[PDB]
């Protein structure tokens, strides 16, 4: 005995929510799979990787029975987001899982539980509320800017600061770095490293819950992200986030407020030649106008020239075409500005007249 | 001395319908690029593969001097694509082309044109005109069923067969077939096999004109497709296209109408199993409804029953599901016919009450 009746919609969003804390293939294929638990009328669905943790509480018309078993990752996600009918029926026939809605009966091999973990919060410590939308537009407007390899364990991730009333999270990989920061209500102060992977499901988790607020609890080892049906705990990064504080130039010697359209475009042309093999733009910065040069020895070049308002010292600097143009798109304002010092030095990118948000961009060798 | 002013939209365009024709990287990089020509005030672009051939006049606004050259494929392509003005200016400067438009300026090296050879048109034989749209739609319902492996001469392109004010397209991958049929006026017989490569071109000359109405002239040896201001020649296949008609049943035992979206689903639903390894769907066909089935070793079992209209006999029948899902895709009817013989039998999918178009898929054996 194990029979539940649940929404289709309700089954399909908790599965979604969890599935981003699941494991790969390798390495407990076991973790790969979502735990499916019922006890004492409760149906909990889980997955974890070991750093990151989830416990997803279904709301269920009808629960009955006791059961605790893993089906495989993957095809429950492909199976729930295909389920024609508004109500779910899930048995257990034989060793697996039926799961009937409408037209359509599907009857998945579950696998063994005794070596899926129990997944626990973190304990009391520093605790506070954030807006759910305010909270995913800061992770989405940093968390591209973070490493993508692994090995570099303190950089693959988002740093959190919290102050009074304060957030921010940054994220980098050594050649860029993302900054956003928001006012919000907050006693005390505490930082900590989300691994990217956590993070991701921390942007999962948001994007699929309609609940106002969301709270987030650290204790020094662990930070529990909580919404009404949900827990997510996550083992904070054992690596020091870089002092991300000495790339932000503290003063400019040459700005520039530019079209954000504009200079995409203009990013966009040079792109056909520097996406050849130089992966370069020379910015040749001028009173009125920056010309934008990229060449190629095989192919050719191209000069693109874009107007622009420029303050300070005219300049010559080059730049990661890509890195610009990433930046760009995750901008809102019409018009951005630039800010240099040297051909040697970070690039401050910022939106206009807009604060809490800024983005850093290393230049590279001018040939 | 060579000065082209031409607008971008005409560059553009030209530059795009022959595109197609260019040849990879390997095996005369010279062909992976476009000629240019300019002589007597007339301006080409060309592209060939020496199996396809296009000659694209430019519509110019000033064309002045003479040059004949190649230039990169890719590079050109791309480029086109994002000038920004109205109007560009083509020039030469020392061994590159030079490209303006508005903001923008490319220098792009030229190749040698010399080993580049003459694009010319088919000589007399038969000729028609058909309404270009009529054309594009009847390509678009037959061209996916095409052998992509270009080892398989016979099947990797489509059949065109001529008869008296009458046009049919057919495309095979001996698992599969397309056909389409549309009168049209139309003299003589004849038929002649185009590679897909060369159909490809004639797909994108089609999406890329205006003009309400093609030529098409058949020499024995070459078919070339015309408009106003694009020739497009192509080699006909030395091959044998085989005697399809074989494979199109001329009898049923059993036809099941459905609707498109309704099966589209179901389909849907059973590969999400499917997908794992059987490539697989067993219809069991009864006498209000089809119940498909898949089924995998180790991940499970799906079965999708859907309401049918179906005259004759019950029948169990096995498809690569891909092949099914494929054929819907092209069908703009609400309802679809599915008519089958044997188990063992090719089935034939057409629209509901329209003539013209069909579809044959092979079934695969019953586990």
């Amino acid at each position: 005995h194990m029979k539940v009746t649940v929404t289709t919609l309700e089954l399909k969003d908790k599965i979604t929510i969890a599935s981003k804390a699941l494991a790969k293939k390798s390495v407990k294929p076991i973790l790969a799979g979502f735990l499916f638990e019922v006890k004492d009328g409760n149906f909990y669905i889980c997955a974890t990787d070991l750093e990151t943790g989830v416990k997803a509480t279904v709301n269920a018309a009808e629960i009955s029975g006791e059961a605790r078993f893993v089906v495989p990752g993957d095809v429950i996600q492909k199976m729930v987001k295909v389920l024609p009918d508004e109500i779910t029926e899930l048995s257990l026939e034989g060793d697996a899982l039926v799961i009937s809605s409408g037209s359509t009966v599907f009857r998945i091999t579950t696998m063994p539980a005794d070596e899926f973990p129990e997944i626990t919060p973190a304990e009391s410590g520093i605790t506070f509320e954030v807006d759910t939308s305010l909270l995913e537009e800061m992770v989405e407007k940093v968390i591209f800017a973070a490493a993508k390899d692994e090995f570099m364990r303190n950089l693959n991730g988002v740093f959190w600061e919290l102050h009074k009333n304060l957030l921010r999270l940054v994220a980098s990989d050594g050649f860029r770095l993302a900054l956003a920061e928001e006012q919000i209500e907050n006693e005390e102060e505490a930082s900590f490293l989300l691994s990217l992977k956590s993070m991701k499901e921390v942007q999962n988790v948001l994007d699929n819950t309609t609940e106002p607020t969301i709270t987030v609890r650290y204790d020094g080892r662990r930070v529990s992200l909580s919404t009404n049906d949900v827990e997510t705990v996550m083992r904070v990064v054992d690596a020091e986030f870089p002092d991300y504080k000495r790339v932000i130039p503290e003063t400019f010697k040459t700005k520039v407020v530019v079209s954000r359209k504009e200079l995409r475009e203009s990013l966009k042309r040079v792109m056909v030649i520097a996406s050849k093999g130089s992966e370069s733009v020379k910015f040749e910065i001028e009173e009125n106008v920056m010309r934008l040069v990229s060449k190629s020895p095989d192919y050719g070049e191209v000069v693109d020239e874009v107007e622009v308002q420029k303050e300070g010292e005219d300049l010559v600097i080059a730049f990661n075409p890509k890195f610009i143009e990433d930046v760009l798109k995750h901008i809102e304002t019409e018009e951005i500005e630039m800010n240099f010092v040297d051909s040697t030095s970070p690039c401050q990118i910022n939106p206009l007249d807009i604060s809490g948000y800024l983005y850093i961009v290393m230049p590279i060798r001018l040939a």
